[PDB]
């Protein structure tokens, strides 16, 4: 599928069916988007929402989080699992307070330099909170792109990852980047699921190679 067609069909779908009322989407800021992205990395949205609201009430700014004792952060994290995420969250808040005067940095390299924040999470923070023109590539996005364009191979292999990052850059637009990047996460989470994807509900079904061949189980590739 032509990349400009891909982007328009996804945005039209988002306009009518997309999620726009999660707490981190109202009055968005870099701090709220970063916090939600770290919580969502390994945890489902319904479990995260009460933790996100408790963290924003106790720590209204990144400086408040930075100045708090680590044990308090770990106590509030209890139940989210994967506590290396919380240790890195506190260190990244301290780096923003120390290097950036308590205001989130706005360049890709300074955001990716935060502990716990990789290439996709950095692009997510800058695109969703500030409109900057970066793509994302989490597991939801990998699945949609690898099925639509029939990208086989394991994404843990550098050459396969490079191909998926280039495809994501190509289909991600500048106008509407915040809507498109959330829409791709919504599609992978609710429609293009790991088992038995709901192709009849998908705005890419008219050009997707996996749908044409009933071959979604091949994409993305698994580890050998
Ligand atoms: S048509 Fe089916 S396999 Fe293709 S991107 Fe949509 S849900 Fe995934």
């Amino acid at each position: 599928m032509q990349a400009s067609q891909f982007s328009a069909q996804v945005l039209d779908w988002y306009d009518k069916y997309g999620r726009k009322t999660l707490p981190w989407q109202i009055d968005k800021t870099p701090y709220k988007v970063w916090l939600s992205e770290v919580m969502l990395q390994q945890t489902q949205v319904a479990t995260v929402i009460p933790y996100f609201e408790r963290f924003m009430a106790r720590f209204p700014t990144v400086t408040d989080l930075a100045n708090a004792p680590l044990d308090e952060v770990l106590h509030l994290w209890t139940g989210l699992g994967y506590y290396a995420r919380a240790r890195n969250l506190h260190k990244a808040a301290q780096q923003v307070a120390t290097l950036h005067g308590g205001k989130f940095p706005e360049t890709f390299e300074e955001v990716a330099a935060l502990p716990g924040v990789g290439r996709s999470t950095a692009g997510a923070i800058l695109s969703l909170s500030l409109g900057k023109h970066f793509p994302i590539l989490d597991g939801n996005v990998k699945r949609v792109l690898a099925r639509c364009y029939a990208v086989s191979g394991w994404p843990g292999k550098k050459e396969v990852a490079n191909k998926l990052w280039s495809l994501s850059e190509q289909v991600t637009p500048a106008v509407g980047v915040e809507r498109f990047n959330q829409a791709m996460m919504d599609l992978g989470a609710m429609i293009c699921t790991r088992s038995k994807p709901k192709c009849s509900l998908c705005p890419l079904q008219n050009g997707c190679i996996a749908a044409a061949n009933n071959s979604w189980a091949l994409y993305p590739g698994k580890k050998p």
